[PDB]
């Protein structure tokens, strides 16, 4: 009833290898809402602006109890050295097989250079406790994004 967007049972049970050396699951996450955020390429203008507006604001994210996770096919290594050189207090994910952004059917295509060209679509999602998708942005205008993420989250948790 309230999803917009339906996942395969195994996505919450994916390893997701994050910055830092650990691995988490969405499963691992039940109890408390997440704000998923894909982005295409680590330590780029719009991708580097985007973090650290989102971590401006783990303040009033934790107010609601939630957790934040980035999201890119970058290395953990990359991921590691964006997180250090930003001061990024979240993970990120490096989805490198790009599992999480195809169950999140992020990876979109475009007609462009003669060829059919796949890559990642700003996009980002909430999770509720119980593991719904209960709103998604996609095409993501980065200018206000993390603003307007915290207001629905905070919308949402009553
Ligand atoms: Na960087
Ligand atoms: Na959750
Ligand atoms: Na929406």
């Amino acid at each position: 009833t309230d999803a917009v967007l339906e996942l395969p049972a195994a996505t919450f049970d994916l390893p997701l290898s994050l910055s830092g050396g650990t691995q988490t699951t969405l499963r691992a996450h039940a109890g408390h809402w997440l704000v998923i955020y894909f982005y295409p390429k680590d330590s780029t203008p719009g991708c580097t602006t985007e973090g650290l507006d989102f971590n401006a604001l783990l303040p009033e994210f934790d107010k609601a109890g939630a957790k934040i996770l980035g999201v890119s096919r970058d290395s953990v290594k990359s991921h590691d050295n964006f997180c250090a050189k930003q001061g990024f207090a979240f993970p990120l994910v490096s989805d490198g097989d790009e599992a999480l952004c195809r169950a999140f059917d992020v990876i979109k295509e475009k007609n462009m250079y003669g060829k059919q060209v796949l890559g990642i679509e700003r996009s980002t999602f909430l999770l509720s406790p119980e593991g719904q998708v209960v709103q998604a942005w996609r095409k993501v205008k980065v200018a206000g994004h993390a603003d307007a993420v915290l207001a629905a989250l905070k919308a949402h948790a009553k």
